[PDB]
């Protein structure tokens, strides 16, 4: 089965680890839980085609698709997205790389990132935007499956 090398990036504490651990282990994780592990591999079926997700929970040169994650309660994490995107562009030597913008922690009752700004940022990039919660599992499978679809269409 084809392997898809997925890389999860974004500012500190945005939920990169917790997004991946929710997908794999069906558990919302916090600081009292281990988030040391490098990579996670998981057999899935996406669009009736089996595949293996090889997920690196942050070298990036080999990655085939990237989740750029910010937290909707951390404006600086959203401002920093452009920095991660430019980093990925540099190491992949490409203006366009399979990539999904993830606004995580969408369970929280409050927020500091205007959602309309997130849609427009992603539109300027030409990439999907997905709102996720590692806590409730909202958007989690969609974020990763959407990235795989982006890679297949590259
Ligand atoms: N409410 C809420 N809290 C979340 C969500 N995702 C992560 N958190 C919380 O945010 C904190 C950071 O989570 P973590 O997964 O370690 O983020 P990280 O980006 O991997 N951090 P690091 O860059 O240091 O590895 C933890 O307390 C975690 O429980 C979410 O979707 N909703
Ligand atoms: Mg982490």
């Amino acid at each position: 089965m084809t392997e898809y090398k997925l890389v999860v990036v974004g500012a500190g504490d945005v939920g990169k680890s917790a997004l991946t651990i929710q997908l794999i282990q069906n558990h919302f994780v916090d600081e009292y839980d281990p988030t040391i592990e490098d990579s996670y591999r998981k057999q899935v079926v996406i669009d009736g085609e089996t595949c293996l997700l090889d997920i690196l929970d942050t070298y990036m040169r080999t990655g085939e698709g990237f989740l750029c994650v910010f937290a909707i309660n951390n404006s600086k994490s959203f401002a920093d997205i452009n920095l991660y995107r430019e980093q990925i562009k540099r190491v992949k030597d490409s203006d366009d790389v399979p990539m999904v913008l993830v606004g995580n922690k969408c369970d929280l009752p409050t927020r500091t990132v205007d959602t309309k700004q997130a849609h427009e940022l992603a539109k300027s990039y030409g990439i999907p935007f997905i709102e996720t919660s590692a806590k409730t599992r909202q958007g989690v499978e969609d974020a990763f499956y959407t990235l795989v679809r982006e890679i297949r269409q590259y």
